């Protein structure tokens, strides 16, 4: 038994991380095939950061202003390009450690493993959720930019996030690997709002299912509810409205616990309404929304 | 900014995990040099498990009863040995992916990265603390046995845990890599007590320091305390008694926050005494004791 925030093994992604220096700025790059991907603001000075014209700024840059290092090895850039908010640096060598990979754009409520790097060196790995407001709550210091988020499905790495910037609270924004920001963010040092974040209701139910499977049952109750009734007690508490896919996606967990999704929704209502009263579920004194149904199935089966 | 439970990158350890089958039992092995290490209870039947004589049970086993697989490759065992509660299977091939490594026995209150495996395949990575009672709170299903816990210092893997068994609550016990159990546990399916677990006070202070560094200050208070006075309010609340090394180890964090350790101890007392009143510190509604001072320094500096 036991239930933990667990990241995918990071090995396949370690061999893809390089260092990228342009002028004074150094940060992380993803080297797949003959292409290093990194955030385009590696070309900015402290000053440019306030209101950059990236086209103009990049014109002043030539292949030899881009210092790509892979441990001790340096890579000949033979082509620079911009795709939205990322730099593609075409290099001479194909990364021999290149894994089967894809670039996917993940949807709000989905999770992925971040391999946080500094100077092209991986320092650690943890799981994030894409929040409904398209922020993440990570651990990213100066130098962390260009670190990536990924899923491993089969033997195939699905790259879905690259880190760009930090927002007031301590929350992170970044791009997919084609360089489109998740959410309304631009790579400019100028006031931008994240706006209201809500709880991923289906993930909270997935987690209650994980609780029951590990024996934590105390919150399980005699009552039930309707979808409408509950979903009016959701929005009250800023929770993503529960749909019928959400029900059908909890099937495997409903199936394994022999607990109907709507019985479980009624246990949630009383915790939203009566709090947790100083009790814990799975070592946590609050409701956890950063595990998907699949995250729970993967961990609670094998 | 940001502060997360972060595991070391798992790559160096992925290339060391093999499958080990004896009779019906299959579990995980650590292949370093010409030696595969695994739990010795791979030789037991469901029945043997209740009261094994390992010496006697192992005599009936010969090199060819041990089926070691590394993905699709099979390894010729040319020597079986028992060191306390682990099997050393001498094989023909030296693991070419063998990293600089050491075997260390970690002390209660220290943390390490678990790479959880099934059938010799890594499925995920997370951080654990060796609890004061020498249990961990992991995520280990049938097949997880032989999964290892490690630190990466410099380029050198320090192997410190191998998973053997689960204790009532959902808590895990295992050995160092010489095969000595942490704590009073024996590899026999017979009633054993963990007995009373206490909170790693120095780790809770390290975490309050991480909070302050990320801006969460509300619990910071005007008061101070003595070491004796606080340490009498510790044991009340089952907390490891705070020593002067603990003070001197918090130096780097005291140094960076400009907050004396004993001011911080007085903030802790009021949270132990007045609870958290529905507020959160670093996204948690309870006091976190599974980050060491070094874990916090590593993450909060680079
Ligand atoms: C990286 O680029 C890096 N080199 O690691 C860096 C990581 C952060 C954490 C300290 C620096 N990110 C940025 O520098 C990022 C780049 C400029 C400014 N950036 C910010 O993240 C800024 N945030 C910010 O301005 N936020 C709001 C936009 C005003 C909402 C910081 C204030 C955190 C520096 C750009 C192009 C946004
Ligand atoms: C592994 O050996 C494995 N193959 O993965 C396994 C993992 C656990 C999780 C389900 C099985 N561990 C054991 O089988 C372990 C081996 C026997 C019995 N084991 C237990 O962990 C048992 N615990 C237990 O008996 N606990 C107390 C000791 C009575 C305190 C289980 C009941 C969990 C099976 C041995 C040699 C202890
Ligand atoms: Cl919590």
């Amino acid at each position: 038994s036991g239930f933990r925030k667990m990241a995918f093994p990071s090995g396949k992604v370690e061999g893809c991380m390089v260092q990228v220096t342009c002028g004074t700025t150094t940060l992380n790059g993803l080297w797949l095939d003959d292409v290093v991907y990194c955030p385009r603001h590696v070309i900015c000075t402290s000053e440019d950061m306030l209101n950059p014209n990236y086209e103009d700024l990049l014109i002043r840059k030539s292949n030899h202003n881009f210092l790509v290092q892979a441990g001790n090895v340096q890579l000949r850039v033979i082509g620079h390009s911009m795709q939205n908010c990322v730099l593609k640096l075409k290099v001479d060598t194909a990364n021999p450690k290149t894994p089967k990979y894809k670039f996917v754009r993940i949807q709000p409520g989905q999770t992925f493993s971040v391999l946080a790097c500094y100077n092209g060196s991986p320092s650690g790995v943890y799981q994030c959720a894409m929040r409904p407001n398209f922020t993440i709550k990570g651990s990213f210091l100066n130098g962390s930019c260009g670190s990536v988020g990924f899923n491993i499905d089969y033997d195939c790495v699905s790259f879905c996030y690259m880190h760009h910037m930090e927002l007031p609270t301590g929350v992170h924004a970044g791009t997919d690997l084609e360089g489109n920001f998740y959410g309304p963010f631009v790579d400019r040092q100028t006031a931008q709002a994240a706006g209201t974040d809500t709880t991923i209701t289906v993930n909270v139910l997935a987690w209650l299912y994980a609780a029951v499977i590990n024996g934590d049952r105390w919150f399980l109750n005699r009552f039930t509810t309707t979808l409408n009734d509950f979903n009016l007690v959701a929005m009250k508490y800023n929770y993503e409205p529960l749909t019928q896919d959400h029900v059908d996606i909890l099937g495997p967990l409903s199936a394994q616990t022999g607990i109907a999704v709507l019985d479980m929704c009624a246990s949630l209502k009383e915790l939203l309404q009566n709090g947790m009263n100083g009790r814990t579920i799975l070592g946590s004194a609050l409701l956890e929304d950063e595990f998907t149904p699949f995250d729970v199935v993967r961990q609670c089966s094998g």
